[PDB]
This record gives structure tokens, C-alpha cells and sequence, in this order.
């Protein structure tokens, strides 16, 4: 109900409504949803800074642990001055609703 789950095999939550927040900037200064917390993912690899979408965190594949559908990404700080130090960059397509 807040709750949204891998569209492919749509047994697992993801993330809930509850954990979405925007790193994205309000000012003069979406297809990715980035939510503090998330469940039921399995991490491919190692965290990587190559084309970063969120410059100052590397990415980890995040795929979901049932069907293995690629969800979205861990992403983690490279620095310890900021925050958070992790969130999940989720592509909203593939999750419902
Ligand atoms: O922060 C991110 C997550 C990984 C993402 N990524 C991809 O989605 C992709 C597809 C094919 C070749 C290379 C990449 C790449 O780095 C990307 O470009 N940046
Ligand atoms: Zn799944």
C-alpha cells in the first residue's frame, strides 16, 4: 500500500513511499527513484565511481534477490563528510506500482 515490489516477479517489496527522498536540487542550481532504504536486493560486484549519476557516490548493481531483475543501484559516499553515506537509486520501472 505504500509499498512497492519488483514488477518482474512481484513477490519482494523494494522500498516503501516512506524511504523516497530527492538529492535533486529545487533551485535555479524523475525516471530514478532515490530512497534511503531498500530490501530484498542482492549486490553484483563492487561499488564503481565510472559514470556516476550522483557525483561523490559509486554504484553497486542491486538486483532483486527472487527473479534477479536489475532494479537499480547501491550507491556509496566516497567521502566520509557526507550524507547520507548510502542511498538506492531505483529505476522506477521496474517496480510496481
Ligand atoms: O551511476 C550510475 C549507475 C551505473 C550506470 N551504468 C549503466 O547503466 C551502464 C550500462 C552500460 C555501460 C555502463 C553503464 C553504467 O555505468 C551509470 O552510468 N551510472
Ligand atoms: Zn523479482
Amino acid at each position: 500500500p505504500t509499498s512497492l515490489c519488483c514488477k518482474q516477479c512481484q513477490e519482494t517489496e523494494i522500498t516503501t513511499k516512506n524511504e523516497i527522498f530527492s538529492l535533486s536540487l529545487c533551485g535555479p542550481m524523475h525516471e530514478t527513484l532515490t530512497v534511503y532504504k531498500a530490501s530484498n536486493l542482492n549486490l553484483i560486484g563492487r561499488p564503481s565511481t565510472v559514470h556516476s549519476w550522483f557525483p561523490g557516490y559509486a554504484w553497486t548493481i542491486a538486483q532483486c534477490k527472487i527473479c534477479a531483475s536489475h532494479i537499480g543501484w547501491k550507491f556509496t559516499a566516497t567521502k566520509k563528510d557526507m550524507s547520507p553515506q548510502k542511498f538506492w537509486g531505483l529505476t522506477r520501472s521496474a517496480l510496481l506500482p
